[PDB]
């Protein structure tokens, strides 16, 4: 006879799913460019590498014209995919900025948590 409050929590969980299903695609199309090219995009580089070749050293050696992936997707929050490399916890760090939308805060929700 009693129903713990779930409201928010609910949200939340399907906005965790949302982002885990795109970290999850993205280390998916960063798998393939290492394929091809031996090395994730540095830190400059970044996602945006997976779209279209970078403009900066380390030069990709094997880019595939088309690239990698056509879009990058945005979180639930309509903020930016973030990556690092190295990273703390994976060989990159691939993080949602999370409800604030400021990268490196408590909100963040990364790929160390998949
Ligand atoms: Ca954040
Ligand atoms: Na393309």
């Amino acid at each position: 006879s009693l129903v713990v409050p779930n409201l928010m929590g609910n949200k939340d969980k399907a906005d965790r799913q949302k982002v885990m299903s795109d970290l999850v695609a993205l280390e998916s199309t960063l798998d393939m460019y290492r394929l091809d090219n031996n090395r994730y995009p540095t830190t400059e580089q970044g996602l945006r590498a997976l779209v279209s070749k970078p403009t900066v050293q380390p030069e990709p050696r094997n880019y595939r014209q088309d690239g990698y992936i056509r879009r990058l997707p945005q979180d639930p929050w309509g903020g930016d995919y973030q990556l690092l490399n190295p990273g703390q916890y994976s060989d990159i760090d691939i993080f949602s900025p999370g409800p604030d939308g400021v990268p490196n805060t408590e909100d963040d929700i990364g790929n160390w948590t998949l």
